[PDB]
């Protein structure tokens, strides 16, 4: 049995209210309004192209020609040909034996005879031209009755 004299009490008391308030209003606009005009007038349709035409310009060239002594016949022994080349260089005797053009002999001689085609043959710058004609020397007692 004693005696004790306490008395126990605690104050702890926090106040307060607090606040805060977003201030935010800007603005900032933009804008351009542009316009451009170039003066453009028409269109360039210029054209201009002239004509020169020739006429045609015509060459001339060689004709190998001939006339035979005989066409038909007996074989002679002078055949002279008389040769009518026009607008020839050069005309050119081809008979098939050795050398061609220096014939020693105009008149040939027909030791035979046969179907022979002698041909004229003339040469130029522009063209050559040659002929043939069908020389017929009839063979003795051929024609059989």
């Amino acid at each position: 049995m004693n005696a004790r004299d306490n008395k126990f009490n605690t104050w702890n008391d926090s106040r307060g209210n607090y606040w805060s308030d977003y201030e935010g209003s800007d603005e900032n606009g933009d804008g351009i309004g542009d316009s451009a005009y170039a003066v453009n007038p028409e269109a360039g349709s210029m054209d201009y192209m002239p004509l020169m035409e020739y006429l045609h310009s015509s060459p001339v060239l060689p004709t190998a020609r001939f006339t035979s002594d005989i066409t038909e016949g007996f074989a002679p022994l002078s055949v002279r040909f008389k040769d009518f080349s026009e607008n020839a260089t050069s005309r050119l005797w081809m008979f098939g034996d050795g050398n061609t053009s220096d014939s020693p002999s105009p008149l040939h001689t027909f030791f035979n005879e046969g179907e022979y085609i002698v041909s004229l043959i003339v040469s130029n710058e522009n063209d050559s031209d040659s002929a043939s004609v069908t020389i017929r020397a009839l063979e003795h007692h051929h024609h059989h009755h």
